[PDB]
């Protein structure tokens, strides 16, 4: 009981129900993200953190909505509960979100300790614990374009030293729209993205 029973509560909430949430995620998001299944999970997010990872988030599912081909399931589904607080615009960057649980770090990019999708059995394991299963999505983008990671990015794919040394994800902000870069994203990833023109 407390903040572990929180998370996963949440998620498997969202996996018993993510036909009606996929639904509303794709035709009234304002509405999802105001439900009120979504508040116990936003107090385990940091006070000073809420509206910065809201922004973040909802910003990651629009561009989603508007960059055809790239609908991932398991990325909406992890990034979902964030959405749930008044957004606050930025500029800012995140590889991870923070919890508290015993500060938890649930990483935007792929599985962490905290969020395990695994892609075999399509099980969710959230904290060690069973959140629940998935099923095959024919909406599913195959590209390997991901459109929900960096905000105002996409990533391309594998790094490619035609565009030069790596940079770290807090030094995209002077790169021009259209521009392409390679970027830490994470562990000792190095992964090609380019930023958006609109």
């Amino acid at each position: 009981n407390g903040p572990e029973s929180v998370l996963v509560n949440t998620y498997q909430w969202i996996i018993r129900n993510w036909e009606t949430v996929k639904i509303q995620w794709s035709q009234d998001p304002t509405m999802l993200y105001n439900k009120m299944e979504f508040e116990p999970f936003q107090s385990l997010v940091p006070k000073a953190a809420r509206g910065q990872y809201s922004g973040f988030v909802r910003t990651l599912f629009q561009q989603m909505r508007d960059v055809l081909g790239t609908f991932d399931t398991v990325q909406i589904i992890k990034l979902l509960p964030f959405a749930a607080a008044p957004p606050k615009q930025s500029r800012m960057q995140f590889s991870s979100l923070t919890v508290n649980v015993r500060g938890m770090r649930i990483l935007v990019r792929g599985n962490s300790p905290v969020f395990n999708y695994n892609k075999a059995t399509k099980r969710l394991t959230v904290l060690g614990k069973d959140a629940g299963a998935l099923t095959e999505d024919p909406d599913e983008g195959t590209a390997g374009v991901e459109s929900a990671v960096l905000r105002g990015f996409l990533i391309l794919g594998k790094e490619d030293k035609r565009y030069g040394p790596a940079l770290s994800i807090n030094e995209l902000s002077n790169l021009a729209k259209g521009e392409k870069a390679n970027v830490l994203i994470g562990q000792g990833d190095v992964v090609l993205v380019m930023k958006r023109k609109r």
